[PDB]
């Protein structure tokens, strides 16, 4: 038996799985539309047997206040994604009344061998059917880290995508373009796992930063004159000029590493 | 036995330089600086000392410089003895630019082509090696042999910058890619080392790579529907917070919230991140 707060398109999956897998699924929300055993109140769905996942932490607070009673006994995970500083209020809140994963997965890929979830509790935590498990720490903030770190290269990648395709759309279209991008993106995303080793020893050995910078500022005008924003790329420029000023001319990309504390 | 005459001798130019060596050309070279940048004409390549000597070296004429600017300044040289040559420019640079180039070589008689070097200079003669080519159609067909050696051709229009649109669209991409990379590897190094999160990245970028392919059809008919920019946003709001107390800069991701705010705003609360297109416009 599983008892289940928030049915977004995240909770809805996670819970959709839960039934495919003959589970006794509780299941809550603000605002209900459910197809699983639906809690009334957030009392009811506390005492029904807890998986929450929510738009933020806040509403995590929020929704359990109510219930501060029954809370003795439960194993709450938060799939909710926030701060790792959020995720350790709530640990030391919620275990003074008796974890955390970061769904790295859309809702389509639950179930999906694709899929993937990553701490706290490890009493507790000693979710399979959902995705691909991976514990890593008694931090209850640990897979929150994690998280928004991956999505922020996630965020970077849709950056380059929305960049790359509004320059673009006036000469072409994005799908006929996606025989440029996927491959060439593939070969950058290689190129990223020979610079991680670069920042890991201390390299920086030259594709030099004098001419990526004139070759950034060639991206920025000729953004302008197609009527799109560079603002996506203009971070990047600031930290190149940042290296190159700080003596890095003829290093390589991964210099910029020390530049973005 | 087939010869080419290159100007500039950089990281790329030398790279092309040494390929055209490699498979026995009769290759002409050219620099500002030649005792700067090498001219070992120890592997067998010619030195053009002037810009006329390197021109008249041979009628392929491979040109990769810092600007266009240096392509114009180093060909200025009363370009009288053009007539006949295949210019193929690869200097990165915009549309526009090559566009005046193709016309400026064009009325001295020459016959102009562009080129996106979608490679590194260690790429260049690999299989992963790949340029974009437009302009003339008629002298890139033939000098669609010789080139081949360095990367896989890909012709792509008439229009003089259509190459050099593709070239910085791709980078753009790529910019896109190092900034999370960078940003990712360091909201993160201060818990875990940045090869061992490559273990997460690398298939992670794998996935979303492929959900960007769902996306450019979205872009391309006019769906955007929804995984929510209201969600995301309150998500890159908890990026921007756990940056700071790393001590780690979020300027990565400020454009993109910047971009999404304009999205939410102007209704596209509950749209997917396909419809943010529209707003970079
Ligand atoms: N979709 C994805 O691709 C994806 C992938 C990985 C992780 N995630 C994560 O999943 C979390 C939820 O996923 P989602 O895509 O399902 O977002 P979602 O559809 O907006 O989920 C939000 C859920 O929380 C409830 N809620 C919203 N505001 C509330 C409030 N003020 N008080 C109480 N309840 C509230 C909603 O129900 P009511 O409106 O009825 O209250 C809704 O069911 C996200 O924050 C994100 O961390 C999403
Ligand atoms: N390396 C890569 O990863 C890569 C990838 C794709 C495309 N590219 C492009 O290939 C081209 C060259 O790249 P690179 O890495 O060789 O650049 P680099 O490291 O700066 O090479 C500099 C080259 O530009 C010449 N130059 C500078 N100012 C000039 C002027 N006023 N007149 C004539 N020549 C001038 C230099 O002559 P000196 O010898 O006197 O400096 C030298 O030939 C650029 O358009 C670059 O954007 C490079």
């Amino acid at each position: 038996s599983v008892s289940i707060f928030g049915l977004g398109a995240m909770g809805t999956a996670l819970a959709s799985r839960f039934l495919e897998e003959k589970y006794k699924v509780a299941v809550w929300n603000r605002s209900p539309e459910k197809a699983a055993t639906l809690s009334h109140t957030a009392v009811d769905g506390i005492n029904a047997s807890i998986i929450i996942c929510l738009l933020d932490n806040a509403a995590v607070e929020a929704t359990l206040a109510g219930a501060l009673d029954h809370l003795h006994g439960k194993t709450i995970i938060n799939l909710t994604n926030g701060t790792p500083d959020q995720a350790r209020k709530l640990s030391d809140r919620f275990v003074s009344h008796g974890v955390h994963g970061g769904i790295m997965a859309t809702p389509s890929m639950i179930g999906s061998p694709y899929a993937l979830v990553l701490s706290g509790s490890p009493d507790a935590f000693k979710l399979s059917v959902l995705a691909k498990c991976v514990f890593l720490g008694e931090d209850a903030g640990t897979a929150s880290l994690h998280d928004l770190a991956l999505l922020s290269g996630m965020y970077g990648l849709f950056s380059g995508f929305l960049h790359a395709t509004a320059l673009v759309r006036s000469s072409t279209p994005a799908v006929k373009f996606m025989d440029l991008l996927v491959p060439w993106l593939g070969a950058m995303t290689e190129y990223t796992k020979g610079m991680a080793k670069q920042i890991d020893e201390g390299k920086y050995t030259s594709s030099n930063l004098a001419m990526q910078l004139v070759g950034i500022q060639n991206i920025i005008d000729a953004s302008e004159a197609q009527q799109v924003s560079a603002e996506f790329i203009r971070p990047m420029k600031e930290f190149m000029q940042k290296a190159v000023a700080a003596g890095h001319g003829g290093d390589d990309i991964s210099s910029l590493i020390d530049f973005v504390k």
